[PDB]
């Protein structure tokens, strides 16, 4: 129907912004902290401690396959992030502090991002 293509239309404007998002969610993860999954092989023990992993990598698969339905699901998915990381890690640890710093930088990005989803629909 075109009420479907118009909703397919919204989804894949939905997706432009987000990527948008992403990457300067990124950039304020100069040192890669947050690029990639915890390694199994390298924290054989991980998932006994953190029960939904997730990663920028794993946030992109989902975005271009069109998994966000709307800013509250990838607000989820970053927020894993970080709080995954500041539970895992102890607060003298350079993994904790770089998650402090992508949180509060980020919320202005984020600030910004609702704003942009509520005004354009």
């Amino acid at each position: 129907s075109m009420e479907q293509v118009a909703m397919e239309l919204r989804l894949t404007e939905l997706t432009r912004l987000l990527r948008s998002v992403l990457d300067q969610l990124q950039d304020k993860d100069p040192a890669r902290i947050f690029a990639q999954p915890v390694s199994l092989k390298e924290v054989p023990d991980y998932l006994d401690h953190i029960k939904h992993p997730m990663d920028f990598a794993t946030m992109r698969k989902r975005l271009e396959a069109q998994g966000y339905k709307n800013l509250h699901e990838f607000e989820e998915d970053f927020d894993l992030i970080i709080d995954n990381c500041m539970k895992y890690n102890a607060r003298d640890t350079v993994f904790y502090r770089a998650a402090v710093r992508l949180r509060d930088q980020g919320g202005v990005v984020l600030r910004q991002a609702r704003r942009e989803v509520d005004s354009i629909g």
